[PDB]
């Protein structure tokens, strides 16, 4: 009987007690995947 296979990732984020920095605000932007309008490609099914 053959083996399973699967992944995971070993990093994980830490839960501390308490926190040093406020946090008050946080963003989350970059330029990739923009989308001006995703009208100029043109995609269809194999039917």
């Amino acid at each position: 009987g053959s083996t399973g296979e699967d992944a995971h990732l070993t990093q994980y984020k830490p839960k501390e007690p308490v926190t040093t920095r406020q946090v008050r605000t946080i963003v989350e932007e970059v330029q990739d995947g923009k989308v001006i309008s995703s009208r100029e490609q043109v995609h269809q099914t194999t039917r």
